[PDB]
């Protein structure tokens, strides 16, 4: 009876955007996997940190489904993960079984890359606006938080924090999401 | 001519309070140093994201002097700082040539442990109040972040932007503070 969270971490990813959404999501007692996408080894982050993955992306695979997906942002690792043909089969897979498709910052443009919820409401980094609208095929938000359908986005580090709660009210319900909230002193 | 920050890390350490401020220092051109209290191998943090040190702390003690000194909370990460006779001498030394020390929701407590900045206005998470007030030896604030002297404190895992930005501020100044801040989207 246990939520499933699969965040997918390629090189270049902004670390902030992957551990805090893991560390949330792990607070309100979701099974999270954080799955490398070149293996097993360590990461290294956009800015430089490294973090050690749970397993890799191939093994992962095998142990789903996931009641969400997510997608960290960071240039290099958007760039990573839209380039990922592993990645396309995990989220058309997610976006069949009507499951929840989560990324932040410039995370939603592998989105776009994998033909991913077309016709949805996006956010994205300002920065990475252009590039998210080429085609036409998504409605831009400049909402912290946007949620169309099974697609939820969110714009940057500073967004981090609203954008997990957020997947928590959606997996867990909104009581869940207000006493995890607590202890964390944030400001609204 | 460039800005060294020491984070001190070990088991049980809260992942987001340690990832924000490291990545955000480094966006503002500080050169940080991971340092693992155990060694070089990879440290378990609280929520169990698994991060790898730059160095242990062994070694890094040996490239300072830092600019500053910086404790992560989560509650084992904090005990492990207090009980560490390393930290005790990195923060007496930090203290007797007047670089900044900063910890943030349980970290301050090991403040108190190695008597260190008595006297000073700080504050902590809610929870850690009553053991960093045990003897009366500081002044409590409410304030989000607490800056009185060389010891900046901040109170939790949703204060960590803030808490970095001010660190930011005393090294490099509130034009750079505020140059890192704008692409992060925070709210405030």
């Amino acid at each position: 009876a246990s939520k499933r969270a699969l965040v997918i971490l390629a090189k270049g990813a902004e670390e902030m955007e992957t551990v805090i959404p893991v560390d949330v999501m792990r607070r309100a007692g979701i099974k999270v996997t954080v799955a490398g996408l070149a293996g097993k080894d360590p990461v290294q982050c956009s800015r430089d940190v490294v973090i050690c993955p749970d397993a890799s992306l191939e093994d992962a695979k095998k142990e789903g489904p996931y009641d969400v997906v997510v997608l960290p942002g960071g240039n290099l690792g958007a760039q990573n993960l839209s380039e990922s043909a592993a990645v396309k089969e995990i989220l058309k897979e997610q976006e069949n079984r009507k499951g929840l498709i989560a990324a932040i910052c410039a995370g939603p443009t592998a989105l776009l890359a994998h033909e991913i919820g077309f016709g949805s409401k996006v956010t994205t980094h300002p920065l990475a606006k252009d590039k998210m609208m080429n085609g036409g095929h998504y409605t831009y938000s400049e909402n912290r938080v946007e949620k169309d359908g099974l697609i939820l986005t969110s714009r940057g580090p500073g967004t981090s924090f609203e954008f997990a709660l957020a997947i928590v009210e959606a997996l867990n319900g909104k009581e869940v999401a207000a006493q995890v909230k607590a202890p964390l002193v944030l400001k609204d």
